[PDB]
């Protein structure tokens, strides 16, 4: 039975192939047929191309050698450099091929990329570096000819492949677009697939593995494995350290989760935003995960939380970041925009609207007026909600993290009922949004500090109201995005209806059939909305 | 006696002032004198400018209000927006004023910036954000009118200042360029300085504090306080985690220290390179500080160290970084350029030359041929150098870290003498390069793993030679910088003489009167050379 799948890069995981560029160049320049593809393979195993592929020489050293092999006289302005630059640049990931490799790995397969490639020292080498970065992360192994000093079709590279896989040949599927490179794998006893068009190749792959790879439902975006992330720690004041996970390069994007969450609530956004060209900083907010959790209520007022986030930027040497928040994180991000506009490149909130403080009413009065905000009154008394939320962590997270159609907690008459989970099962079912392993990650994070620091975010109503009143004459004039979720029955879309009075240039996003837990309920759509907005408004 | 110094921003720590822009605009546009400066101060304490300065409104809301106050009819293409944008943009740090504030703080003074400023939401706000970032880091406090809701000359802001300083008025020097804003500080009993030209202001400051501030020797670049840095951690494989310190935004610059050092050996470079527009990642190399230190010799061969640095980039989501190394770090960086050019944006080495492996001689033979490399033979036997280096850490670092004229260790006949420190004092004097506190930082770092992992870097001669021989047909064609140190008697400048044969486009730097410990011996010159090279060759 098959347990490993091997993919070539050129013409398999990445399209169009280079062989399908030299042929097109010959045609465009009306040169004799196969001239360029012959100069490319001249000298065979002893030629300049084999030396390049084995890592003996770099791509920039290979360019003049390819020109000599090319020397029916060639045109006036010919450049092997220009042809190869354009070819490499045009080559993109073959998304359905990658999707099939992802599915096989998800089902227990060991996956690998085996490729005849070069050491790229061209001034434009970053393009290919980025491509390989994106692809390699999805595979157990990447075997490059220039790094191993062996090339396909040499029999040694196939034995090297089997040794790295720790598998017998009959346990391996080998996909390649070059018949000659497929030949040694077959002779060894491996299942082989000659890749011409992707669809046929995947039909052959589905037939041999017995796993559905074609016509499959839309896959979820790439997630995060906590142990594979870069973890950052900044002391913002003597007893307060902030933890964050960091991925990517480009403009800084600071992700701020809500209650009772984690940096991990952004797991589907972190790889997507980094791939989109941003440096993502996903915070554990004060009171959570690996960040400090002081017990004092006042340590969690918006004024102090915002000051600490400014100190966080100061210590990392960041003059600005784009701030994206959800729930309490969304509230924080609007206040960062109002009090520290110079430090905020742009601001986006998921679910949480911007509603100016009412100076003519106490915040307690305003919360009491809306039945859906009853849970916030239940959270007021120190110790009550901590005891209910800390009693059984697995039950807490399984009851909370549910999609709109999954018997979501009721939040009216929480005080009258005497708790959030009083009418909830002791062993709730697992939501379609989360795996048991994801629930256990939140359980392990909350074992450190519990719910005191997180609940304290709700315990500064009067303090936050007095601070917010200082901003009543201001408008938000920096780039801003409000994302509403149709089925969030607490942070309803309608609550955001007057935002343009205070944020005149506001841009919007709206997600249908989306509950409170936006990032994990609808990850693909969140990613689409945020990336589109970042690329147009945040640079 | 004075113990606190307070500085204004506009016209004191930053020049030219905005008052010295509205006057110049009037003159350039032939408008009546004081017209613009009158429209700017219209309504006095009740006017639009006071509201802006107290934080009631933002700068973008203030622009139309300033235009109404401006409304001898004004020209056709007038813009308050364009005038203020250009004014803010032209304003730069007043370096001798900053240098005096730095000296007072170094001598025990509490320093603060007290400024009438605004909430900047202009599309160009980052310029001012960057300026404030750079300035604020050097002071104990930053008091901004728009954040405190109080302005100079109101008496409340001065009482607020004294409260934040925790000092009596007679203990405070207050420097301001506006006579009216100086008046309330004087009436309170503070020493005041009316700042017109910097030199006169500093003569007055020197006279009142009794500290030399003018005509002082060239100051050292800003250093790092370990507890104020962002600390990052990446697991590169099951038992190996790499620690790094991170500062700044822009292209990634990876700093790789030598033996027996730390990320802290780059303390003078980290703030300078981040300020220059780069994202600095200063590593604790494998075997050091907070990075993992496995005991096996093979874990420290160049092939594995380089593979781990590629994994480090992969996990951080970086397609490339510029790699800058010193000593063993310099050796690593040349091999990163040779084996992973696609991942190396540019490469620079301090002291360590690039010398291709000799396939016709064993590396032991080559090291034996040069008397200055004797210490490397002494480092071969596992346990011998560990015992001598670990016996007294303070003695180890004080004996090693010395400038060229400070009885530097002799490195010939180390084996014959039976150790590095056999002819060295038990209590060496402190080098001019280091403070006792800096020595104690290295002592504390080396208490975790000792010298086994670090010494193992020298213990892979044959392994590194076999790997390097695979690269003999290659050239380094990516941007490269070689920095030589005149007085490094081991890694002599002459050893780099043939580098252009293998790196034809090589750029150079040379530092006179510089020993082996380049970064701390000559920090200002290292910073100048690296920043100039980064800005021209690394983008
Ligand atoms: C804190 C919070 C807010 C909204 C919400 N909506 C749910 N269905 S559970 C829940 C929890
Ligand atoms: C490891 C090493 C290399 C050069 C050197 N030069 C000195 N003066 S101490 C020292 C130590």
């Amino acid at each position: 039975t098959l347990r490993a799948a091997v993919f070539d890069l050129d013409g398999v995981l990445a399209l169009p192939a280079v062989f399908g560029v030299l042929g097109r160049t010959e045609e465009a320049l009306a040169l004799p047929r196969g001239l360029l593809n012959d100069a490319f393979q001249k000298g065979g195993p002893e030629g300049a191309t084999t030396r390049l592929m084995k890592g003996e020489i770099t791509l920039s050293q290979w360019i003049p050698l390819m020109e000599e092999n090319c020397r029916v006289c060639l045109p006036k302005n010919f450049s092997i450099k220009e042809i190869f630059d354009k070819a490499i640049s045009a080559r993109k990931i073959n998304r359905p091929m990658l999707q099939a490799a992802l599915m096989l790995r998800k089902k227990g397969f060991t996956t690998a990329i085996l490729t005849n490639t070069w050491l790229d020292d061209r001034a434009e080498r970053d393009g290919l570096a980025q491509l390989m970065c994106e692809l390699k992360m999805h595979f157990d192994f990447l075997i490059e000819s220039c790094q191993v000093g062996m090339v396909k079709p040499e029999p040694q590279i196939y034995k090297f492949l089997l040794d790295t896989l720790k598998a017998s040949p009959s346990e391996v599927v080998f996909l390649d677009d070059i018949g000659a490179n497929l030949k040694p794998a077959r002779d060894l006893g491996m299942v082989t697939i000659l890749v011409q068009d992707t669809d046929t190749a995947l039909k052959e792959l589905e037939k041999v593995t017995g796993i559905q790879l074609l016509n499959t439902p839309a896959p979820l975006p790439t997630s995060c494995n906590p142990s594979d992330m870069s973890h950052g720690y900044v002391t913002v004041k003597p007893r307060v350290r902030l933890h964050f996970v960091e991925l990517g390069s480009g403009p800084a994007v600071c992700l701020c989760h809500g209650f009772p969450e984690s940096w991990y609530s952004w797991r589907y956004q972190i790889p997507a935003l980094a791939q989109a060209g941003y440096r993502v900083l996903a915070m554990d907010m004060k009171g959570y995960g690996e960040s400090s959790a002081p017990p004092e209520i006042e340590e969690y007022c918006m004024e102090v939380l915002c000051k600490e986030m400014v100190t966080f930027l100061d210590k990392l040497g960041l003059s600005q970041a784009v701030f994206i928040g959800h729930d309490w994180g969304g509230m924080l991000v609007w206040y960062m925009a109002l009090f520290y506009p110079e430090r905020v490149r742009a601001v986006a909130s998921l679910n949480t609207p911007f509603i100016p403080a009412n100076p003519n009413m106490s915040p307690l009065e305003s919360i009491k007026a809306n039945p859906v905000f009853d849970y916030q009154l239940y959270f007021q008394e120190p110790g009550v909600a901590e005891a209910e939320l800390e009693q059984n962590l697995s039950r807490t997270f399984k009851s909370l993290f549910r999609a709109s159609d999954e018997s979501v907690l009721s939040m009216h008459k929480v005080c009258e009922a005497g708790g959030l989970f009083v009418n909830s099962p002791e062993e709730p079912s697992l939501s379609r949004m989360v795996t048991e392993e994801e629930i256990q990650f939140y359980v392990q994070q909350f074992k450190k500090s519990g719910f005191r620091g997180p609940l304290n975010w709700y315990r500064n109503m009067e303090r936050n109201w007095k601070w917010a009143c200082k901003s009543l004459g201001r408008k938000i004039l920096i780039p801003a995005l409000m994302v509403t979720a149709e089925k969030d029955f607490v942070l309803v879309p309608q609550m955001s209806q007057h935002m343009e009075d205070w944020i005149p240039h506001l841009k919007r996003g709206h997600i249908e059939d989306c509950g409170h837990w936006t990032q994990m309920d609808k990850p693909t759509e969140v990613n689409q909305i945020l990336i589109k907005w970042l690329d147009s408004d945040a640079r």
